[PDB]
């Protein structure tokens, strides 16, 4: 199989006005590239995937594949939805504007069954001839993959490579890797990033890595070459940030933190996104204070 | 306040060689029209909002008001979203295409926090001038309106009059009728409908109905008249249809019911919804045998 797997961010999507700010965004981009980072996935759950229009999520897209053009960085488009249609030609796009691949999130809200689930992502893997990741974070979309179903994607579709978890729950990483060590799990979950990394996962699609790109580039690599005690080191360095980056529904304090590091120029999100408490800004510009943040 | 109350049914949307059958869907509407049924909502949850396209959701509000014209029953059309721009040009199609109130479902996946549902809601209160039901799922949306959102949305924004609450959680149902009882609180859970309203619910959001509109109907018709016995009584009857119509993720077992019935042609879904297993396709069948269903 080809895979992405590494140090990745899941990219914030600055606002200016209302509309995207492109400009800001290839910016952020680079920041990325220069700090280490192996790949990008523009429009996840940290881009506010739900409130872009059609429109915006594929420019977006586009603006990740063109500034990652010439470098080693690969990007892995968001491109999930709790439509099968919807997910399908999310991936058809991805595959012909240049992305490396995809990241396709459960279906949210909808529900479907298990086996629901399979003919989804085989639908959206058969759709394409790039890998496609699966990401499953049943807090946000009210469904799991359970196990088994990720396994049999992952042995009866080429293109199904491996699952980003951001659900919590270290038992199922060992499951998943005890049953299929060939997948490639990828930690969606940055305060436990190396006890995932440490059990054979192979990559991290980070929120953290907005604003500390450095760090968890290097936690990654550490952790991939089983330099186990410099990797634990950065992740037990990066907790209180990696728990205050939640005190709010993400991405509400990645884009305040990155606000407040003068990364964007302003603190705007689309509703029913919107700023964090008066008290959780403090919280997380004291947090901050912590760390040492690269600029541009 | 203006509001929309009583037994409603929340309509499945009948497919026919994948695309909306809108002559299955008027016929439908009028089954539940000539059985009792005060309120008919298009395309919510049961309706599979999230695979219909914009035009299809919006087909389907329309063939909802055209049906229910010259008669007593109101249409409470489905229109939230997950993202505000969308549930508020939903809003204003249905209030400029003659429904009588939008039910609006909280925010999935991306999980607003609670100042975020409240600018949510009162921007889609301020766009129309028709009724606004909120509508509480958590087990799908990931998040949940907590009882000091939804009465401080009742109180401060004129159109919004109520909730339908599908959390299985009474004592929130106790909360908010003890601090705000002008609120129309909807039964949007089958199998405790008899529990909410004799608690001072004013109505029900069915998934049921479609299947026994007419018992339904008298649940609720007796409940609201007081007859607490005899509104108990079918309550307690609809037990086992009412659980064993979510023995898979609602629609899948209503719809698979209503094609048993002969009263849609197709068992016919869009994925990522599916076909029951056959297990739970014999127990849909079996529990069905103990209902008496109204033909057309
Ligand atoms: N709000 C809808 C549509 C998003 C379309 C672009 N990502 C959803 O979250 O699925
Ligand atoms: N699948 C998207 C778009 C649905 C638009 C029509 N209801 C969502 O669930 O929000
Ligand atoms: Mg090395």
């Amino acid at each position: 199989k080809n895979i992405i797997i590494g140090a990745m961010t899941a990219l914030i999507t600055p606002f200016k006005n209302g509309k995207v700010d492109e400009q800001s965004y290839a910016r952020l981009i680079k920041r990325q590239i220069e700090n280490g980072i192996d790949a990008v996935v523009p429009v996840g759950t940290t881009g506010e995937s739900a409130t872009l229009t059609a429109e915006e999520h594929r420019t977006c897209i586009e603006i990740a594949v063109e500034t990652c053009k010439g470098t080693k960085v690969k990007v892995l488009a968001g491109a999930g939805s709790n439509a099968t249609h919807e997910a399908v030609g999310l991936a058809k796009f991805a595959k012909e504007h240049g992305a490396d691949g995809i990241l396709s999130v459960a279906p949210y809200y909808n529900k479907p069954t298990q086996q629901g689930l399979y003919e989804h992502y085989k639908a959206i893997a058969q759709s394409v001839d790039i890998p496609v990741l699966l990401y499953n974070v049943p807090g946000r979309t009210g469904c799991e993959i359970s196990t088994d179903t990720i396994i049999k994607l992952f042995r009866d579709c080429e293109n199904i490579y491996g699952v980003k978890e951001a659900s919590g729950n270290i038992d199922k990483c060992v499951d998943l890797l005890a049953h299929e060590p060939r997948m490639m799990l990828i930690s969606g979950e940055d305060a436990i990033n190396y006890p995932i990394l440490s059990n054979g996962g192979k990559g991290v699609i980070s929120v953290t890595s907005n604003l500390l790109p450095d760090m968890i580039s290097a936690l990654t690599h550490f952790a991939l070459d089983e330099n186990y005690k410099e990797a634990k080191k950065i992740n037990d360095e990066l907790y209180n940030i990696n728990k205050i980056l939640f005190c709010e529904s993400n991405p509400i304090p990645i884009k305040t933190a990155m606000y407040l590091a003068g990364l964007i120029e302003s603190l705007e999100f689309r509703l029913p996104l919107c700023s964090p408490s008066k008290e959780n800004f403090a919280k997380i510009e004291e947090v901050m204070k912590k760390y040492k943040i690269k600029g541009f």
